[PDB]
């Protein structure tokens, strides 16, 4: 028994109704089985997590939680109280205790108490009461399990997620250390990895926990999560995580990207990991590479689904006749791949145009000559590939499937952009032994990346335009 | 009679009907009268601008049209074949035909044809009949025009639809020439200013132009669009035309932020331009974003108890969003060539701050460093505000305007608690060993675009992401 699934747990829009039964089918289509909501800005999850749902809310609700069952997938509602609750105070306490019970009228059998991201400072009636933070959530969190008929799932998501969080290291911790001993056995904790978005999940850094909590972690893993950072988006495969963790865990929820139909790979590459030793115990099973290959493969066949003139050899031919293919997805995905690493084909133009940026005093002068045909070679080879990622920006816009493209539009608009634009320098690059002209006062890219953008740059880390912003 | 309003003619995410419908009570209330139809990704006006409408999305323009007409406003449908249309064959001229009479028949008395952002080449069959590429495009709209009964209202967006884009410049282009000559005199056409986003439209631009094209054109302004660049939200007020132009002028319709929510000061100020000289002395930027912001406040309490004691744990939702708040975000996310006073201000004291690091890294130069203290403290108290501002918007009842702008809000007050972190970090150097980023998030910042950008010529911080 593993809880293998999604988690919409990241900040900003939540997902709408419609979206959440799509994910159930797709979850069971992969043959995956859990969901787990915790929308940190649906406001009564969080926020205002004191108020009941509207009669509204309550048949919305309702018929989500039906529509998990239909699906054979575990619907696990969380609530996240701790940016206010005051944990002694039973009226409190008995707040929560109506808000869950609420939700168990609409059918729901699976729970979970949160205290991600909240500081550790308690009220002063907390104090009397209780000698550490961790003793006033472990506290409620068992009150709350018992109240609720100490039901088969129930999640505890620690403040101290992750090893970096853990004061003073994670086998030390006397926040876990209160967690492990005290939380009841037959809740479940979460668990992000060694950081919050975890390149790795080594074996060893679970063995290490798992012993101070004193149970297998569910993990909550923000490897395709993209909350963080308003320009990036990730759609390369699971990935860091060895298959010899599943019995190790009690499950992996994935914390992914905002915008929905960019989940396509998170969730399905999860899911061939999962499946890939499902019942191993204490040979190569999954590759990321396969995975990914397997993903895009799939995907594909969603561009062409929504949600005749035939021009002569001299007429305008058609803008629209070239259909997205697998190559350019296999492009997109290397451009926008994980946290810590760009997949092939991205690393690679990006080395590429530091090479010929390096080396672009070569072709300035006067003829050099084996030099310089490895500069005019190198620079046609990135021409052509800029041109690439033109082509699967193109195709992209005309596919059927527009609910995919307005997920993704701004990401793909954004890259075509800059290698446009990255194209056009070396382009300019090649011409500085005969071309006088500069490269470009104030356009759009001057002021680049807003106010925000300015701060960050400050800190330790017949004939065709240049003037085009689109 | 004056074309004043809103143009939806981005790219990207497209208004959707139940906005639209909000956007013409906006138009409305600010006695504005005019929305013109251009989604530039709204698949069948441009890419697939040969396909007629399914019953369903007819049904959907009967209804949008309808609202338009019930709120005094001017529904105009645009359309945008220039990617793919043959000129010179009369089977496109007659789809292109058909689609605009489908739309007649939801209602709808004024159309538009845009040919922005395509290139100048023409295919082989239309250079035959053609002598320029303005030629094959005056012809389509003028036979349009005359078959749809040379309509009160018809717009043409030119190619070259900036002081910058006219080869060789405005006033000797042979594409605006022929735009001039042959164009039928009722038809007006549409331009952005010197650029295509354009900081100021000078009343010599305009005259110069007007000269060329021989009519006084419509602008369609881009001060406010927000696709071109991902991290960036346009809040500040309708500034850089005076109200001269007016008079010289067929209308205004404004292109303004993806995100619906994001467009109160924009429409709002352009409201209160244009009816401060309907028929610069007469509007003041400044005054008109405060009238805008004391207004948008009012929608923040809006949807679309337990009191705690002394002791006790007290509410994190207890304090609504302010104007200061609003005035502080708009600072922040102001216009495309200026931040707000209060942006520039952060801006410019934390690069004092950095330039003069070192005053604070050694030891005895006393009045220098007691001012790098209290200027430091002083920058340290306003990251606190720009973290206010995000605290107590992620907590309003308006939940459908802190969507649109979330992700924004998020960014800056993200940026600000490392900047001031760094602050902070600069002002240990005299004692402190500790080293700024000591990989996790940061390193990476704005993906592999990022990484492009940066190549090209012009519980601790890194650790905590949320």
């Amino acid at each position: 028994r593993f809880l293998c699934g999604v988690v919409e747990g990241f900040y900003g829009r939540p997902w709408v109704m419609e979206q959440r039964k799509e994910l159930f089918r797709r979850l069971q289509k992969w043959e995956l089985n859990t969901y787990l909501y915790a929308p940190k800005d649906d406001y009564k999850h969080r926020m205002f997590w004191r108020e009941m749902y509207s009669v509204e809310e309550a048949e919305q609700l309702m018929t989500l939680i039906s529509a998990a069952r239909e699906y054979e997938i575990e619907f696990i509602y969380a609530i996240s109280p701790g940016l206010d609750i005051t944990f002694s105070n039973p009226k409190e306490v008995s707040t929560l205790k109506r808000k869950l019970d609420q939700v168990s009228q609409f059918g729901c059998r699976s729970f979970a108490l949160l205290f991600d991201d909240i500081d550790h400072n308690m009220c002063a009636a907390d104090k009397e009461v209780f000698s550490s933070f961790a003793h006033a959530q472990v506290s409620i969190t068992n009150e709350i399990y018992q109240y609720l008929g100490e039901p088969e799932t129930f999640l505890f998501c620690p403040t101290e997620y992750c090893g970096t969080f853990c004061y003073p290291n994670v086998s030390q911790s006397p926040y876990l250390r209160t967690v492990g001993e005290k939380l009841l056995p037959g809740i479940e904790v979460l668990w992000t990895g060694p950081k919050v978005v975890s390149k790795e999940i080594p074996v060893e850094s679970i063995e290490e926990v798992s012993k101070i909590i004193k149970r297998a972690p569910v993990i909550w893993d923000n490897i395709h999560a993209n909350d963080y950072d308003q320009k990036r988006l990730f759609l390369g495969p699971y990935k860091g995580r060895s298959t010899e963790l599943i019995p190790r865990l009690k499950g992996v929820l994935t914390n992914p990207n905002c915008e929905f139909e960019a989940n396509y790979v998170a969730i399905h590459t999860l899911a061939t990991w999962y499946k890939s030793n499902m019942n191993g115990v204490r040979d190569v099973l999954y590759s990321p590479q396969m995975a990914l290959k397997l993903a895009l493969t799939e995907w594909l066949q969603e561009f062409g689904v929504p949600h005749q003139f035939v021009p002569g050899p001299n007429e305008k031919p058609l803008y629209t006749a070239e259909p997205v293919t697998l190559e350019d997805l296999q492009l997109l995905a290397d451009l926008f791949y994980l946290p810590y690493e760009h997949g092939p084909k991205g690393a690679q133009m990006l080395r590429e145009f530091q090479w010929l940026r390096a080396n672009s005093s070569v072709v300035s002068v006067n003829c050099d000559s084996e030099k310089i045909e490895e500069w005019r070679s190198r620079a046609a080879k990135f021409e052509e590939m800029c041109g690439l990622v033109m082509g699967m920006f193109t195709r992209l816009s005309n596919c059927a499937n527009r609910t995919i493209l307005y997920d993704m539009y701004s990401y793909v608009w954004d890259i075509k952009s800059i290698m446009s634009m990255v194209k056009s320098f070396v382009q300019w690059l090649g011409c500085r032994s005969h071309s006088s002209a500069q490269f470009l006062d104030q356009e759009p890219w001057a002021f680049r990346g807003g106010l925000a953008g300015e701060f960050q740059r400050l800190l330790p880390i017949p004939l065709t335009p240049t003037s085009k912003v689109y």
